[PDB]
């Protein structure tokens, strides 16, 4: 459910706003809360086409479609009036497009987040959850750097805003299995096309999680985050060399593998918690919570006092979590209805 | 000199603008070009006090003092008219202040750099060199993240602007020995005060370079960078445990060492070139040049083609350069007139 | 071709920018010029997903993908540098979404067009063609009103800018057969679903044209418009009552028709030239050209001098063009490969 | 009075703000409420001269004069603090000047109205009445188009703002007899000058109303409008051919008539309610009220549900109201003290 064990709220008078509400998570998150008592789900984005498609498929009078842009504080303010909860998912999230147009990544991902927070605070929103990415930890490309900076901005706002006024937190997650354009659909299309599998670096690792796991992480933050927290779902990882084998064996196929090399903008492994975040985090079980440090603007934490737990820690990354076996990758692959349909169809 | 072997220019009709011109580098860079043929050095910053101090100390009619703010495109445009060269050194550069006010770090370091580039291009400036920091490689604090994003922005502008119109490049350097507030003056003050040396993590490493080495790196970029390049000076490093010993032996002092632990916002070692940058860089000798990739907006470099040299490389960092011995640290320490004066005086 | 009879240009050194370049026309217009000598086609829009899809389908090194927003003059300026020709197709074009968020329609369709024109003029673009709609003539809904105002803005700019500097014109067209969401796909889906055809007002008329006819109109303006002109393609029309019959007979189907009534925001017939435009227009044959009036800011044309040709004229609309017979509608329907495939498949 | 039969309010603690407060309506509306209990009437405009003239003529300590511009939200906010009621009359309202400078018409009439509404809402104003024009229905010139778009903007704001917070409505009226520069003073001046009457199109019709009728319409909206309503006063009309005869017979004059032809930017007849507005309106008697449709952002009203009452209706225009006889035009002309004085004086 959407509510901790031993609570209830009833969302029967509550309004959820989803920025970037037409994209993959916005939709999965939308479709989760449609399974609820919620009075209204406002879908806020720039794109009238994607909005009309969703409207017509769901025909649900809970859904309201707002045209607007996180870059524009007036357009956010219109959609934010009377809102209780915000899932902030609006972003430029593709690596190459942020790398070539990084000022657009700063306008949407960094300034656009500050506008959403400022409007949410003015409108007395109860909670804002900002979506981020493992590419924001030790980042190397403009998309991850802009997301890392977005995290600093929402953490900084949480220090100066009381929790009871507006609680502000965020989620960072790994690689969503079978994202549009991502490596699983790519490889399947190569299997079916009779093409070789283009492997970048077979020993490269990525955290592996489903879209459903990604929605649970947001719900987990919605229920349990404190203001300033970054919530991360613990996740296993796969090497690309093993993921490709898993798919080949499942599809009973003997397409060759071709090594194309590491592409620009990519790391060998992804980090979900930096050394410092790990040192400071609380283990919630299937999640880590990274609380905001120095909530009173405690300069001396950066200057004159240290923490030996930081020196003693190391980062949480896709090399040091459980790296799945080919068998495990297969089982996890088979929980996806995308893989099943393609499989049956093959 | 300011000109490659086998060239001359004469700067006798040339105008240099230094944003952040009143800070430590701006001044050292200013005082280098005062040693030149340059027609005019404009010092651009926000602070009328620091400007008046410099004016009165130098009394040099080459120096012109402009009040203005990189955040404001009109104020930059006033100072940029008729300029040939820009050293862009304006920045919020202190870790804690960027971490608590990251929107100010985005306004000055990222948006302020885009305003300087746009104005330089409109005014037909020949070259703009942007100063950056090893904290921008795999960054973990808001100051390094904003500087990493500044680098993406100037690299992106260089792809879309012809070199012959305006050449745009930047420099990244390590820890400047005996910066205001930095660990060498701190430890000396503890030596002289009879206080214990507060060591954060004795095995922490930082690249070690002088302010003079930092000015040479900027001059090196001024002379040799191509548009889009990031230039880094190769540098040795010290552990903090060894730097403290070097100072203690020099000062013939037996203050105790106290371990305070790693402070927030700090890494164990600093990186000057990421894995990818190292793979792509050219070794100029005492420098590496990191050329801009995908200058034609080549998406396919991020998506469908890879580079096996990236897979084969690793990052250039303060653990894997030459880590100096206590003896070496001492010799390097003694090249500083700050250390000498304090030493004699002790 | 893209060039008048008795001319040649060679577009071999030329750059075309398409704002809204990922939408239906942008693409058809893009795919037309791919059939040409053109050096570069820049696709400018806000959406990185749609851009990546197009890139990957075409794999054509002429295509460059710019992320940006017509609302933001800096982001337009980046994409406009070195451009020769602009097809301005960026717009919020859905009736309900403009009616509920008309300030967003004013920001994109009116202010966004002024930013494109101002940037094109600063960058010495040769020609800008602005796309408009018959809903802008005697308009009744916020989408048509914003498009009518966009036309006034580009006409006003053409009076004050010399043609040899930048030529600025626009196109207005009717209902594109088999647009996403439009009545032909709707009715086909009802045919195939066994559902009744929902007819709004069977005697309602709309101009009928194909997407290919729409691209020709833009090319016609590209080749022949003078600055300030509005170009309209003459077109026949259908009643909805007749279009529905045409589809039923083609699909050899006897789904019932249900009258739902006129929807909000709709006219009984659409106008392509107002009384005044018709009075002033030149007949180019399959097109009318509406030249800009009062090019010297001739107030007296609105105040003290009149034109008896205006009094004598009437508007050009979907009731007074050739209204096609069911047979004609069928023949025109069959020129569409969308209709053919659906037909065969049925 | 200013209050419905069976109510009272006492305006003894109330503050009225009139934007465009120095123009013809602002003044007539001002002079109406001076005839009241109102605590304060603030006159808001840009022009210090017109403000000083009014101040000095009335010498009334209820009148306060604010300099400011509807284009500037801070300047509106200063004048809006503690306001109860707003009559928004600020506008660029001349046809040629909007047609040549339509971006100025969009800044004042559309964006300026959104700033007034946003400030009124922030300041807890009770009611805002926006003045519009029959030129906004099926509009053909930039002035009417900007006013049509202003109406969409205030209607859209009324859907998202509760009535009890701020009620937002508007008025549309026809041709005010003996406006500065309008056809009645023009013709009188020709009568007195011995010049021929320049008639544009003698069969052209315009709604005829006095300034006093125009103030009553605003008061009617003030008392009875609901949020989102457009209120129109029913009105008879005159042909220009008949108005000219009426004036000639009254002035016992035989100046010839010259036909100059229809001028740019003019329709043959003006519309006060479009087909759709008429279908949806309630007849209040001497007024129609057009309520806002789809107050819950009901997309389906534009897309999947229709209204047969719309199909069955037609527009309310100056051809289909009561067209007055020459005798009627004369009687109505004689109710004007402007006509009387000119008449006696002749
Ligand atoms: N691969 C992944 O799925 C993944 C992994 C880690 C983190 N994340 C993060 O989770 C969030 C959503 O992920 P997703 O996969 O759902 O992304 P997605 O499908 O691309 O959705 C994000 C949505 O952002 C909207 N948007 C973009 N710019 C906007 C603006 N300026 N104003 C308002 N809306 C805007 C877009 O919709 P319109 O075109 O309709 O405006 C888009 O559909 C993003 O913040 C992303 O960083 C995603
Ligand atoms: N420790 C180091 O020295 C070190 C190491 C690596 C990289 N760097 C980089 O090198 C550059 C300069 O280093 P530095 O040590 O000379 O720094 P610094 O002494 O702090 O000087 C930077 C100058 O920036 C100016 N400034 C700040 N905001 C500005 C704005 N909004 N508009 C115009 N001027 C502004 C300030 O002068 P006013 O107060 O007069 O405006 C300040 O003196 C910075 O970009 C820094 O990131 C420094
Ligand atoms: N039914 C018709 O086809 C029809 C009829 C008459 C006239 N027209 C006109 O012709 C033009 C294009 O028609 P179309 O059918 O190709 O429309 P469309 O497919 O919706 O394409 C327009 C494109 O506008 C882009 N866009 C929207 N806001 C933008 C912004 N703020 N900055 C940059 N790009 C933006 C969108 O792409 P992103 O989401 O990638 O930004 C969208 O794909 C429009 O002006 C429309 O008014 C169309
Ligand atoms: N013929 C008619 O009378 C007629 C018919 C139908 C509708 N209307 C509408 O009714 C309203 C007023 O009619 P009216 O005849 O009283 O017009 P008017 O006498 O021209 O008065 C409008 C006032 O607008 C003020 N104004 C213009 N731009 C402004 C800005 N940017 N900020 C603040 N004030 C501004 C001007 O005063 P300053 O120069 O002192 O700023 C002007 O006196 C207008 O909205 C008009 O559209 C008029
Ligand atoms: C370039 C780009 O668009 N990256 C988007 C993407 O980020 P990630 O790179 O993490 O995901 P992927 O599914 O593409 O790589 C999976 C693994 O397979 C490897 N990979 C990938 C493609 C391939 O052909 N071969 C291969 O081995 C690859 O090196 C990696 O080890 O996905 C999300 C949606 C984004 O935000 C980014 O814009
Ligand atoms: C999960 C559980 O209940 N185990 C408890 C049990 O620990 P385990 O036996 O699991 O071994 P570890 O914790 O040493 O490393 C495991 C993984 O975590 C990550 N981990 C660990 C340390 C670190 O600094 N950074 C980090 O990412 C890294 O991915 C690494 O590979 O004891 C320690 C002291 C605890 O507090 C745990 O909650
Ligand atoms: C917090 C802060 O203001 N950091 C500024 C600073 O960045 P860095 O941290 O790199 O420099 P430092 O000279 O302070 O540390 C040197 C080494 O000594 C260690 N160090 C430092 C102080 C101490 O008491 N003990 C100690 O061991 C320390 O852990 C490290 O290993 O200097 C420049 C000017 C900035 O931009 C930053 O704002
Ligand atoms: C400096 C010179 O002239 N040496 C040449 C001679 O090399 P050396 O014997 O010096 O050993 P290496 O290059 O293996 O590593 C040295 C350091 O560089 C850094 N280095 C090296 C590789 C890398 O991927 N990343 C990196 O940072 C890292 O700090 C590491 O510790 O041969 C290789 C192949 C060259 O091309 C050199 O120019
Ligand atoms: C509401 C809406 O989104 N209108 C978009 C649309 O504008 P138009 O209305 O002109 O097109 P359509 O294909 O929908 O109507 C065709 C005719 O069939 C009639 N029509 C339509 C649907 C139906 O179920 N029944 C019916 O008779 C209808 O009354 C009309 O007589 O198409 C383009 C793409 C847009 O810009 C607008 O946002
Ligand atoms: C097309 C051609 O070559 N015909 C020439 C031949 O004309 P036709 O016999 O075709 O009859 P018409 O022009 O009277 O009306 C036809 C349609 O046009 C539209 N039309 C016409 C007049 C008008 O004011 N508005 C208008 O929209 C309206 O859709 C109407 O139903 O003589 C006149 C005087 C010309 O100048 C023409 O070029
Ligand atoms: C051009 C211009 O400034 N039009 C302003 C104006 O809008 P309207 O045109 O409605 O008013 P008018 O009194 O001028 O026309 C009355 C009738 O007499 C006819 N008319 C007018 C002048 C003439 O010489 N002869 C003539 O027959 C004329 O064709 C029409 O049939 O008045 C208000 C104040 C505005 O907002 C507009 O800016
Ligand atoms: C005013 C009154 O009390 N008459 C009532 C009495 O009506 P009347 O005998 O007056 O004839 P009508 O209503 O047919 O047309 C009159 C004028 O209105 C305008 N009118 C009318 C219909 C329309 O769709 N649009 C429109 O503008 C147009 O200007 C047209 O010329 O019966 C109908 C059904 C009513 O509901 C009325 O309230
Ligand atoms: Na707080
Ligand atoms: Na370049
Ligand atoms: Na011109
Ligand atoms: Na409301």
């Amino acid at each position: 459910g959407l509510v901790p064990r031993g609570s209830a709220m009833g969302f029967d008078d509550k309004i959820l706003l989803i920025t970037g509400g037409t994209g993959s998570f916005g939709n999965a998150v939308m479709k989760r809360f449609l399974d609820s008592n919620i009075k209204e789900i406002r879908i806020f984005s720039r794109d009238e086409k994607k909005q009309d498609d969703i409207r017509k498929k769901y025909n649900n009078s809970k859904l309201k479609f707002y045209i607007g842009d996180v870059r524009d504080s007036q357009s956010v303010e219109t959609a934010m009036r009377d809102v209780d909860y915000v899932f902030h998912a609006a972003a430029l999230k593709q690596v190459p497009s942020c790398e070539f147009f990084p000022v657009e990544a700063v306008k949407t991902n960094i300034i656009g987040t500050e506008n959403v927070l400022q409007s949410a605070i003015h409108q007395n929103v109860k909670k804002v959850i900002c979506l981020s990415t493992d590419k924001a930890a030790y980042p190397i490309n403009a998309m991850g750097i802009s997301k890392a900076m977005m995290e600093k901005v929402f953490v900084a706002k949480s220090r100066n805003i009381r929790s009871e006024q507006t609680l502000i937190c965020g989620t960072r997650y790994g690689n969503v299995m079978a994202s549009r354009g991502s490596v699983i659909p790519l490889f399947i299309d190569k299997i079916k096309a009779g093409e070789p599998l283009t492997i970048t670096d077979p020993d490269m690792t990525r955290f592996l999680m489903s879209l459903e796991d990604a929605v649970e992480l947001v719900v987990h933050a919605f229920k349990h985050a404190e203001t300033g927290d970054i919530m991360v779902q613990k996740a296993p990882s796969s090497t690309v060399g093993d993921l490709a084998t898993a798919l080949l064996e499942l599809f009973e196929a003997d397409n060759a593998i071709e090594i194309i090399g590491t592409r620009h903008g990519e790391k060998k492994a992804e980090t979900l918690l930096t050394r410092e975040e790990y040192a400071q985090c609380e283990d919630m079980g299937d999640y880590f919570r990274v609380p905001a440090d120095s909530r009173d603007l405690n300069y001396s934490n950066y200057v004159e006092t240290g923490n030996e737990k930081i020196t003693q820690s190391y980062e949480y990354n896709s090399d040091n979590t459980h790296i799945l076996t080919v068998e495990e990758i297969k089982e996890k692959l088979l929980t996806l209805e995308y893989v099943r349909n393609e499989l049956n169809d093959y």
